[PDB]
């Protein structure tokens, strides 16, 4: 198809990161664009289904989500998409940078994510994986979602960002999505910190079934907090829409907290 390009219109320079999947570079693309590039190693994948990434990446194109560019589908085998300045959120909250973040910031970037998920949502799409580390940041604090490796159109997992139903189930949906978007508020609220500290999997699995939640994050408003619980409810269905979470999070300071005073953390 039309994606396709030829190798030498690239070049890979700096390495970034990896995986059981192969690469990931920094580089230029027809020597005027700088991009990223997401490589193979010696067929370690199955490479049918590696493609099955860039296959949805196609299809979505939106402002706050990462945006595929070209593919080289002839081995060696690559995905090339536009570059992300700042690395990854989960790197960035709790980097050098992070600790200047506050609220606003904080909501500012949870209301982009949101944004970008809603399209997500509009498009009958599910994410499957939505977390700070499947999140890049740019310049100016722009959050795009990425990582669409398990992207699927509605027709082994880390529990503790996926939804009870699914992680059980395989029961994926955009509210399960949702649900991990609770999660993904608190580690914007605490910084980038694992949830369900001291707890281990399993521990994960049996007390949320029970119905146990993370409390308050210390410092985030209570109100960011009922959201968050929003977003786990038993019932997947019973949780908010994307769209709705971004229109609430989007005009926070004030409809919902007008009376926000900046804290020692938030």
């Amino acid at each position: 198809d039309a994606w396709e390009i030829p190798r030498e219109s690239l070049r890979l320079e700096v390495k970034l990161g990896q995986g059981c999947f192969g690469e990931v570079w920094m580089g230029t693309w027809n020597g005027t664009t700088r991009v990223a590039i997401k490589t193979l190693k010696p067929g370690t994948m199955s490479p049918e289904a590696f493609l099955q990434e860039a296959q949805v990446m196609k299809k979505l194109r939106h402002e706050k989500l990462v945006q595929l560019y070209a593919v080289v589908s002839e081995e060696p085998i690559y995905i090339v998409i536009e570059y992300m300045s700042k690395g990854s959120l989960l790197d960035f909250l709790k980097g050098e940078m992070g600790k200047y973040l506050r609220l606003p910031q904080l909501v500012d970037m949870a209301a982009q994510i949101a944004s970008g998920m809603a399209y997500v949502e509009r498009m009958n799409y599910v994410h499957r994986d939505l977390r700070a580390a499947n999140i890049l940041v740019g310049e100016n604090l722009v959050c795009k979602v990425a990582d669409f490796g398990l992207a699927r159109l509605i027709e082994k997992f880390p529990i503790k960002w996926t939804a009870p139903e699914a992680a059980l189930y395989g029961r994926f949906t955009i509210k399960s999505d949702v649900w991990s978007f609770g999660i993904l508020l608190t580690e914007l609220t605490t910084k980038g910190r694992v949830p369900y500290p001291g707890m281990v999997n399993r521990e994960v699995l049996d007390q949320v079934e029970r119905g146990y939640r993370m409390p308050c994050p210390p410092e985030c408003p209570e109100s960011l907090h009922d959201l968050m619980c929003q977003c786990w409810r038993k019932d997947p269905e019973e949780r908010p829409t994307f769209e709705y979470l971004q229109a609430f999070l989007e005009d926070y300071f004030t409809s919902t907290e007008p009376q926000y005073q900046p804290g020692e953390n938030l």
